[PDB]
RNA sequence: ACGAGAACAUGCGCGACAUUCCGAAGAACGCUGAA
């Protein structure tokens, strides 16, 4: 049961890649995941539903004009199609097919206005009290312009489903990103089912693109390779909860295909364990969402 | 179990100092009009 979630987002967002400084506009669907999962932990719901049968995507950018998709990695001015990142859902299986030019890819890029990114300075007067000093710092947030939104896809049995609308309604009010509970990520979301995208995933392609940033299993991982053309992103991060550890912990390092690889052979994800002796465990999805094309 | 959590862009600071609404300037010029 695919169904559409739009995220409006009333405050901005931070998003962090790697740094409090920067920021992203959109999440991975392991970011979501994790957002869900702790807010199934906090409403007291079973885990079971979201660890064995919740498929997501990572949140993609949309606009009043269009939803965008993320850009395949297919072999086709290369600056003008490097530039572009998202493809909106009626310009992806012309693109998929070569039929897009340079230029053209250009306006697909300008289409976007997914929003205004920006960098808000702000100090800490924690030690200014014990003869210390402010400390500025910066947080980098992204302000979506008023009809632009973040939507992911989800899929599963009714239960799943119904779960999810209850995990979601409560994480309007928690926000998603980081500097979350400091003024930002404040969203109120839409579960729909879309007509667009099951037209478009009921599609079977010779190739397979990855709508979330998935990893396989080993054993999947040895037929999927052969004649993939992908982008391994680390998966990093810190450990938030108030039971793993006494202090702040690092999750173990994780490496997922991005959105839009092309993989030749479909490989379920998996949702692993960057947990590291900890009271729990740290699950990190990886599963896998897949939207099939003709090239 | 969201590159995350905690974190006041904050503290101090006179839109202020100097600067004549002045200078020149006769209330007086022609003497006529009507019956």
């Amino acid at each position: 049961v695919v169904k559409l979630v739009k995220l409006t987002f009333k405050s901005p967002v931070h998003f962090g890649m790697k740094r409090l400084s920067d920021s992203n506009h959109t999440i991975a669907a392991d970011t979501l995941f994790s957002a869900l999962i702790i807010e199934a932990l906090q409403q007291q719901l079973e885990l079971s539903h979201l660890l064995n049968n919740l498929v997501i995507t990572d949140l993609f950018p949309y606009n009043k004009t269009s939803y965008f998709l993320p850009k395949p990695l297919i072999r086709i001015g290369y600056k003008a199609f490097k530039k572009l990142t998202y493809i909106p859902v009626e310009n992806y299986s012309e693109y998929l097919r070569g039929e897009i030019d340079s230029l053209e890819a250009s306006k697909i890029a300008e289409s976007l206005n997914l929003g205004k990114a920006s960098l808000s300075t702000k100090v800490s007067l924690q030690a200014v009290d014990h003869n210390g000093e402010s400390e500025p710092y910066s947080v980098g947030n992204f302000t979506f312009y008023p009809e632009s939104g973040l939507y992911f896809l989800a899929k599963g049995n009714a239960d799943t489903i119904g779960q999810l609308e209850i995990l979601m309604h409560a994480l309007q009010y928690s926000g998603i990103g980081g500097k979350r509970s400091a003024g930002y990520g404040q969203f109120r979301c839409t579960i729909e089912d879309s007509g667009k995208f099951d037209s478009l995933l009921s599609q079977t392609g010779n190739i397979a693109i990855l709508l979330s940033s998935a990893m396989a299993s080993d054993e999947e991982l040895v037929d999927c390779l052969e004649d993939a053309r992908y982008l391994l992103k680390k998966r990093t991060g810190f450990v938030q909860s108030k039971t793993y550890a006494d202090q702040l912990v690092k999750k173990k390092d994780f490496y997922a295909f991005s959105a839009g690889s092309t993989f030749y052979q479909k490989f379920n994800g998996k949702i692993f364990d960057v947990s590291d002796n900890g009271r729990h465990s740290v699950y990190r999805y990886a599963k896998a969402f897949w939207l099939e094309g003709k090239i």
